[PDB]
């Protein structure tokens, strides 16, 4: 690449989460003081953890709808034969969806939106899995810290998806000059912005592997049986 094909590059990856963010970050911001109260706290603690399961299934699957979309404007990504879509999807769009939730949590008060409200992890105590949902508090909590802006987000996620070491991959390769390029519109605009210093503070990779491989295994015991 020269150097304004990179900055391209940063400039359409930048647009395409801009138009499939979900969630504005100026509406979570305005609306931090917009709490649960105590009773609607007790109303969610309350609600079996089958009505809390689909609940919680109906925000995820549009949350992965949302980061479906972007990766379809990622440039090369829809070059890709189907099946390498398929495979870094499956792979990684709910490692995004885990980066994309550090935008709508509050860092002051450990609070998340949910279902138009800021609400603690106690909001989810049906559920009863508080090992994974603090862990989820505390990699948010971890990223909230960073102050990570909207463009570092969508350049950060669309590497999380551009993953030539996935399995499973039939064009390896085509994966790999993808990846490259974004790699150095990533580092590129660090230097634009100056904000180097965020490289080596960024969760180890198997970070968030790890993590969402956690978090899908509790969905798996969730959508087995009762879709």
């Amino acid at each position: 690449a020269s150097l304004t094909e990179i900055e391209h590059l940063v400039q359409s990856v930048c647009k395409s989460y801009r138009e499939t963010c979900q969630l504005r970050l100026e509406d979570l911001l305005r609306q931090r003081s917009n709490i649960f109260s105590r009773e609607e706290v007790t109303g969610y603690q309350r609600k079996s953890m089958w009505e809390m399961w689909e609940r919680c299934a109906h925000h995820l699957t549009e949350a992965i709808q949302y980061v479906v979309e972007f990766a379809k404007r990622l440039s090369g990504f829809m070059e890709l034969c189907q099946n390498d879509q398929i495979v870094l999807l499956k792979a990684g769009a709910m490692e995004v969806v885990l980066v994309r939730m550090c935008r709508a949590y509050n860092a002051d008060n450990r609070t998340v939106f949910f279902e138009g409200k800021y609400g603690g992890m106690e909001l989810f105590r049906a559920l009863g899995c508080s090992e994974l949902i603090s862990s989820i508090f505390d990699f948010s909590h971890s990223l909230s810290a960073l102050h990570f802006s909207e463009d570092e987000i969508a350049l950060y996620t669309a590497l999380v998806l551009i993953n030539a070491h996935r399995p499973g991959l039939q064009e390896k390769r085509k994966v790999e000059q993808l990846q490259y390029n974004l790699e150095l519109a990533f580092h590129h605009h660090l230097c634009k912005t100056h904000r180097q210093s965020i490289l080596a503070k960024l969760p180890p990779k198997g970070k968030l592997r790890s993590l969402c491989s956690q978090h899908v295994e509790r969905l798996q015991i969730f959508q087995h049986l009762h879709p």
